[PDB]
C-alpha cells in the first residue's frame, strides 16, 4: 500500500480537485473522450456531445463528473480501507455498466493528467508517484471484485 506521508500527498491534491469538482470532472471526461474514444461509446447520453462547447455546456456530464468524483474521492479519503464502498461500485461498474479495467486506467490517465494541468506547482514528482499508486490501489482493489462477481477485467 502507501506510507502515511504518500496519503497526505494524495489527500492534499485532492482538496485541490474539491474546489472545483465539476470543472475538473468535465476536464477529465473530455481528455478521455479524445485520448481514448472508444470510452465515449459507453455513455448512451453523452454520444450526441460532438465539441468541447456542447461537453462543457451540458449539465448532465457536469453532474455525471461529480458523481465520480465524489465516489472517488470517499474512497481516497479512507486510505486503502476502501471494501465498504468499493463494493457497490464493481457491482454497478461490472453488471451494468459493463466498463473494463483498462478503461478504469485510461481515466487515471486522464485524473493525472488534470492534476497536472491545472495544479503543477502542487502536482510534483513525489505527490504523482503517490497519486498513481492510490489509483493502482484502487483499481487492483477493484478488479477483484468484479472477479469475485464473475467476468474478468
Ligand atoms: C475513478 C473511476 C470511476 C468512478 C469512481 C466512477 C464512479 C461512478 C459512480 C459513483 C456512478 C453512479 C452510481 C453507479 O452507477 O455506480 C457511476 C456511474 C457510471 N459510470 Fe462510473 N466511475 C468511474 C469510471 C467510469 C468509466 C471509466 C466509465 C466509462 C468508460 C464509467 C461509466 C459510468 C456509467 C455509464 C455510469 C452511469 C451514468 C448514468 O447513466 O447516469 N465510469 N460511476
Amino acid at each position: 500500500v502507501l506510507s502515511e506521508g504518500e496519503w497526505q500527498l494524495v489527500l492534499h491534491v485532492w482538496a485541490k480537485v474539491e474546489a472545483d469538482v465539476a470543472g475538473h470532472g468535465q476536464d477529465i471526461h473530455i481528455r478521455l473522450f479524445k485520448s481514448h474514444p472508444e470510452t465515449l461509446e459507453k455513455h448512451d447520453r453523452f454520444k450526441h456531445l460532438k465539441t468541447e462547447a456542447e461537453m462543457k455546456a451540458s449539465e448532465d456530464l457536469k453532474k455525471h463528473g461529480v458523481t465520480e468524483l465524489t465516489a472517488l474521492g470517499a474512497i481516497l479519503k479512507k486510505k486503502g480501507h476502501h471494501e465498504a464502498e468499493l463494493k457497490p461500485l464493481a457491482q454497478s461498474h461490472a453488471t451494468k455498466h459493463k466498463i473494463p479495467i483498462k478503461y478504469l486506467e485510461f481515466e487515471s490517465e486522464a485524473i493525472i493528467h488534470v492534476l497536472h494541468s491545472r495544479h503543477p506547482g502542487d502536482f510534483g514528482a513525489d505527490a504523482q508517484g503517490a497519486m498513481n499508486k492510490a489509483l493502482e490501489l484502487f483499481r487492483k482493489d477493484i478488479a477483484a471484485k468484479y472477479k469475485e462477481l464473475g467476468y474478468q477485467g
